[PDB]
């Protein structure tokens, strides 16, 4: 009624009147904001068969201050959007105002701890906060829907809206009604689309008030336990999501908004690397099929990409790393075998139209297989084909099972294997085997091997098949035509011809053979063999492929190769590949146009030989340059004292007064005489630090104080320049009560107390009347013994300026309190002229924090891409430090000695410059009397890849300049 470009029915959304299966990753551009490699996970997407992205905006980023909207330079999305465009990859928007995503705040900026209303309620105070943030964020949004040629097909309101406490009518049909009439209100006319985080129903269609357009769910039904990484619990995979789905929105289409693509970690946890083996292959292709059994037609993977928490932009739980154990690595590399693996799965539903029409039936454990051990979950069509889902009837059992299938066909009802035999599934593994399967107009009976790709070319057919190791597979095709082996060995197939068919017989290989029958060429591969196969769509006009349209699917061919294949396309008399390699790579090409006389691979011209079955193959050989790296620990550092504060000289008459006596916070009443909440003052990010002024009786004898900072934080007290202690943190502590033992003070003399308190991130909003986003950072409570509160009084400070921060540039979380933050010494080109000679690796001798700054020059080779990493050393148990380091003035690593776990931490090239000069600020703060320093620190680089990536822009790195607005 809006819009004609997308439309849906019960079964499918359509784009311009065709149906498609919407197979989209999830990817945040403020998790990685360099634009070249936007475009990198764009097309590394688009790869995998894949043709959609769902993304978040985080608002915390770009209303820092409230009032003011920046969404511009690393944070403007519109060169986000063209990247999508370029790959050919649709948008799912996701705007929020509330996102969660193991962000600060859940998305929300700190200002809203002094919102007097509810938030995600339909309060004013909540709603009006909201509208200057959507107003902007839907309307650029708005300029990008497809309806005006641009990327961007679905929009998501609000995030998991789905539990409510604390008076809330939960849910209420005028909140989301509210959030729905922003975004139409903005000009979004494209549908809209909720999360709700169970199958619960809400907002679904026919509601009323407040329905989104297509009801969608989330599910992540293996969980979180990264550290048991081969556990599969009992229980844990899905049956019964259609049987919900037909009760909940029987109307559209079936969408899982967000399934399962990996885990978060918090501070302390296992790893990503642990929760890579979690969410692995094994679990893709049983969970991902799975989803498949149910006719799932819009389909996300939180997360396909995750990149990083720079900048302080994650919640407190979590650490630097966004990793998130996803098919491409917070590095950007798609050497996981999860990758290779869910490319076979998105490049058969980006060519199996009967999927979407068939009938789904109820799963089984008899009827289809002949066994009870396996479950078979039919998708039954008539002349549009059908499709079986097996699987172990014990998801997590990883025996082999030999079994049997009977399955319906047009040509009547058959036992498969007809020549002998049986078929395998082994262990943790799925398959959909297929039934009259159309190849433009030649009908595959049956095939158990599974479908990778199939096309129609010039000169015949093309179909690819594979199976796993040790299987058994057997195929039949509506034919007349006899079989031919026209590569590799005849051994281990079998055939058979009827009146109306030809049936062939095959054991998997490591060895490819490729099967004729009449125009059709049948490759039959090994699952490894098929994990180097790649599917581009081939453009004739121009060099990008275009969206995944039925006619741009159709025109596609099929390249052998190794780590990654992007694009082709033709050109005169040409044939030009856009590709990745990581080792000497040979190459082969598959229905290459009649027209084509040469090759070109990244451009450059590229010798070929053409076999007796018209495959071309060349060969690109991998020779990686030297990379050198500058060693660390032989920089020039250059060191300054950044806690002057514990110095008798130190004068902080221009910080401002914590001297509030009414909290703007409507979650937690005041039990201090002043409000010491770090957001009452407009400070939400980074370290910050209370000085507390009093005058001594001389007869004080302990401080006591409860600090609060979120799970994993740290504080440490002075008394003037005497060291009282530090909590030196736990995950399990967000906040943490220390009595702290004075010296004895002098009568009549003044004293201060210094506090520095790490600020995790905010909290996250889940559920909605409970307003956790509003849980304070700072004080909350504090004794001087013998006295009354009111003898003493605070000052404090966060960023400089707080909400009126000071780098625009690089957004309003990035710095947090420290003198040497505040001065934005962090930044390229410091004044350290004169600053003393030492290193972070020499550290300090006592309870402090110091700054250090050195530069380094690279210079990588053009035409790599080249990952490189910050590492600082944990070989042995250290004493309790924290260590923030800022690359180019971007803070890329937040590290907690005595809790972690991450001391490998990637920084992307355009943060890096590979050809020029960098800077590396780093912040020491020793939590012990002792002092501390690191054990190591070096840059290191992984596997060279040789890329077909244009040149990377540096980002905008401003250099150091005097601020007026300091304390000094
Ligand atoms: C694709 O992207 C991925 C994500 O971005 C990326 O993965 C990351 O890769 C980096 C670099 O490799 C990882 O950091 C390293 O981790 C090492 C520990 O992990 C290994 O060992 C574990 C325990 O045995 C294994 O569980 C683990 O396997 C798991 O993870 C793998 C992926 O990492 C995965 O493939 C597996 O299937 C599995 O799931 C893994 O094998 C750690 O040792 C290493 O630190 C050393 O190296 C640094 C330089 O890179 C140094 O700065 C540092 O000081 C350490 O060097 C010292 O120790 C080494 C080993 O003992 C020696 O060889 C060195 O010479 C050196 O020795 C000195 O110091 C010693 C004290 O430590 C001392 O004993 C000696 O005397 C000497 O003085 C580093 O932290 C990071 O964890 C990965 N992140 C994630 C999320 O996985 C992947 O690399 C990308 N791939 C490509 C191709 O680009
Ligand atoms: C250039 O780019 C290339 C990409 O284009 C890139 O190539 C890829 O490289 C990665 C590794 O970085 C490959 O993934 C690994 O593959 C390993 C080899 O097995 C694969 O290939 C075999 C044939 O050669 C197959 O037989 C094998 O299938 C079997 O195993 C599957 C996986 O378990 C299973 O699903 C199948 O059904 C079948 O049973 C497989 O296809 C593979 O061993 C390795 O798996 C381990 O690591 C994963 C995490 O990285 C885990 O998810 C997985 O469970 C395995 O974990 C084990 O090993 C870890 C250490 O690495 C430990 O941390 C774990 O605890 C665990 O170890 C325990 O269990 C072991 C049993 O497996 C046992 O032996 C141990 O003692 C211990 O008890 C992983 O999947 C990928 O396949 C390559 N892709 C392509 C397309 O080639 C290349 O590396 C790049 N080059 C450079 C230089 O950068
Ligand atoms: C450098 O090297 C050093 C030396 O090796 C490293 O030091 C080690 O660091 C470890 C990781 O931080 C640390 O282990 C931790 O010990 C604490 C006990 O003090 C323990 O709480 C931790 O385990 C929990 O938390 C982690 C995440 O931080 C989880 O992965 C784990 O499953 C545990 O989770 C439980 O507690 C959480 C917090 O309360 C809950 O959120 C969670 O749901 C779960 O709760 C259940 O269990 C609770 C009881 O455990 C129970 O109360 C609750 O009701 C629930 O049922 C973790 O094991 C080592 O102690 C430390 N070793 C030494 C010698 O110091 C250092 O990290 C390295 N640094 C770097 C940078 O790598
Ligand atoms: C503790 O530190 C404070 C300042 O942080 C010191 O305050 C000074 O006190 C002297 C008098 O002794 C004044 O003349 C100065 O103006 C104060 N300086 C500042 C910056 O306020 C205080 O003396 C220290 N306490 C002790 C016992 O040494
Ligand atoms: C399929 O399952 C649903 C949900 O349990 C049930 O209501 C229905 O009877 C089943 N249909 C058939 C044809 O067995
Ligand atoms: C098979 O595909 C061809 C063209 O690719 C089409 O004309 C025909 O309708 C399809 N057949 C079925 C049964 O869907
Ligand atoms: C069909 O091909 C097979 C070999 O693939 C052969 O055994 C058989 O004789 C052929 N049939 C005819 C009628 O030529
Ligand atoms: C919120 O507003 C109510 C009603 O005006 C008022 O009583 C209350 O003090 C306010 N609370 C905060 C924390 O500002
Ligand atoms: C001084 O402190 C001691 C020990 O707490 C206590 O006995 C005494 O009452 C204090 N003096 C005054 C004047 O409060
Ligand atoms: C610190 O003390 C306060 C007040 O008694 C209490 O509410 C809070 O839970 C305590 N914190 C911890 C970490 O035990
Ligand atoms: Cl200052």
């Amino acid at each position: 009624l809006l819009q004609k470009y997308v439309t849906w029915d019960d079964k499918s959304l359509f784009i311009n009147g065709e149906r498609i299966m919407i197979f989209s990753g999830e990817f945040h551009p403020f998790r990685l904001p360099v634009k070249e490699l936007q475009l990198d996970i764009f097309q590394k997407v688009k790869a995998l068969g894949f043709n959609c992205v769902s993304f978040y905006v985080d608002w915390a980023l770009v209303e820092g201050k409230p009032g003011e909207y920046r969404a511009d330079g690393i944070f403007d999305l519109e060169p986000f959007f063209d990247a999508a465009s370029e790959a050919g990859i649709y948008l799912l928007a996701r705007p929020g105002p509330y996102i969660n995503a193991e962000s600060s705040g859940g998305g929300f900026p700190g200002w809203l701890q002094r919102v007097n209303g509810t938030l995600r309620s339909s309060d004013k105070a909540y709603l009006d906060a909201t509208d200057n943030y959507v107003s902007h964020v839907a309307a650029t949004i708005a300029k990008y829907q497809i309806t005006n040629g641009g990327p961007i097909i679905l929009y998501q309101p609000e995030n998991e809206y789905t539990s409510g406490c604390c008076g809330v009518e939960f849910p209420d049909p005028v909140y989301m009604q509210y959030v729905e009439d922003q975004a139409r209100n903005a000009g979004v006319v494209i549908p809209l689309i909720n999360n709700d985080a169970s199958a619960s129903g809400n907002n679904a269609p026919g509601t009323g008030k407040g329905a989104v357009d297509i009801y969608g769910h989330d599910s992540y039904p293996l969980g979180f336990d990264c550290a048991n990484p081969t556990v599969w619990p009992s229980g844990d995979l899905p049956t019964n999501f259609r049987t919900l789905h037909l009760e909940q929105s029987p109307t559209t289409p079936y969408a899982i908004v967000e399934f399962q693509g990996g885990s978060y970690d918090p501070w302390g946890g296992p790893g990503f690397a642990a929760c890579s083996e979690l969410l692995n292959n094994e679990f893709e292709r049983v969970f991902y099929k799975n989803d498949f059994s149910f006719q799932i037609a819009i389909m996300n993977l939180y997360m396909i990409f995750g990149g990083t928490n720079w900048g302080n932009l994650g919640y407190p739980n979590g650490y630097t790393s966004y990793d998130y154990g996803s098919a491409v690595t917070e590095s950007r590399n798609i050497t996981r075998e999860k990758y290779s693996e869910l490319k076979l799965l998105g490049n058969f539903a980006k060519v199996s139209p009967g999927y979407l029409t068939a009938s789904p039936g109820n799963l089984t454990t008899s009827g289809y297989a002949d066994t009870t051990d396996l479950t078979v979950t039919p998708l039954l069509g008539n002349s549009t084909g059908s499709f079986f889902v097996v699987r172990h009837s014990d998801y997590s059992s990883e025996e082999s099972t030999s079994y049997k299938l009977r399955l319906p066909t047009s040509a009547g009802s058959v036992t498969i294997p007809q020549l002998g035999g049986t078929l395998t599934l082994n262990g943790r593994d799925s398959k959909i085997h297929v039934t009259d399967y159309n190849v433009s107009g030649t009908n595959i009976i049956y095939s158990t091997a599974e479908v990778f790709t199939w096309k129609k070319f010039a000169d015949g057919k093309v179909l690819v098949l594979y199976g796993g190791a040790g299987e058994h597979h057997e195929l039949a095709i509506s034919t007349k035509s006899n079989v031919t082996v026209i590569e590799g060995s005849e051994s281990g197939i079998s055939s058979k011809q009827t009146s109306s068919s030809v049936v062939v017989g095959w054991d998997v290989s490591t060895t490819r053979r490729i099967i004729q029958v009449g125009d059709l060429k049948i490759l039959l591969l090994d699952r490894n063999s098929a994990y180097n196969y790649w599917v581009p769509q081939l453009a004739t006009d121009g060099t990008s492929p275009g969206f995944s349209t039925p006619e741009k699917v159709a025109s596609s061919i099929i390249v052998k190769a190794g780590y990654l294949v992007r694009t082709a396309y033709l050109k005169g008399s040409g044939l030009y590949l856009t590709a990745d390699f990581n080792a000497t790579t040979s190459v082969e090409v598959i229905g290459v146009p009649s027209t084509a006389k040469n090759l070109f691979i990244n451009g450059d011209k590229t010798s070929h030989t053409v076999d007796k079955n018209g495959i071309w193959s060349a060969t690109v050989d991998y020779n990686a340059p030297d990379i050198s790296l500058p060693s660390l620990k032989d920089l020039d550092w250059k060191y300054v004292d950044t806690l002057p504060e514990i110095q008798s000289s130190y004068d902080d008459s221009l910080w401002p007064a914590a001297d509030l006596k009414q909290t703007k916070n409507t979650l937690r009443s005041l039990t201090t005489p002043t409000s010491l909440y770090s957001s009452d003052y407009g400070f939400h990010t980074g370290y910050l630090l209370y000085r507390g002024h009093f005058t001594a009786t001389g007869n004080e004898s302990t401080f006591a104080i409860d600090t609060q900072g979120g799970s994993a934080f740290g504080s440490s007290v002075w008394l003037n320049g005497t060291y009282l202690g530090s909590w030196t943190g736990l995950y399990a502590n967000s906040d943490y009560n220390a009595t702290y033992n004075l010296p004895q003070l002098q009568a009549g003399k003044t004293y201060v107390i210094t506090v520095v308190i790490d600020n995790m991130g905010l909290e996250e909003n889940w559920t909605v009347g409970e307003d956790l986003m509003k849980t304070p950072r700072g004080i909350l409570n504090f004794l001087l013994a013998g006295r009354p509160s009111s003898a003493i009084s605070w000052k404090l400070t966060g960023n400089l300026g707080g909400e009126d921060y000071e780098d625009k540039v690089r957004g309003p979380l990035n710095e947090g309190g420290l003198y040497a933050e505040r001065q934005g010494f962090h930044q390229p080109e410091p004044p350290s002229q004169n600053w003393k000679s030492s290193s972070p690796l020499e550290g300090l001798s006592e309870a402090g924090i110091g700054f250090y700054s050195a530069s380094f020059d690279l210079d990588l080779p053009k035409g790599w891409d080249v990952p490189l990493f910050l590492n600082i050393g944990n070989s042995t148990t250290p004493s309790p430090y924290r260590v923030q380091v800022y690359v180019n003035g971007y803070q890329y690593a937040k590290y907690i000695s005595n809790i972690g776990p991450q001391t490998s931490f990637p920084v992307p090239e355009g943060i890096l410059n590979y050809r020029g000069t960098n800077w590396l600020a780093v912040t020491l703060w020793a939590l012990d009397s002792a002092g501390g320093k690191l054990e190591s620190l070096e840059l290191s680089y992984t596997t060279p890849v040789l890329t077909a990536l244009g040149e990377v822009e540096s980002v905008d790195q401003p250099k150091y300049k005097k601020r007026k607005g300091a304390y000094h």
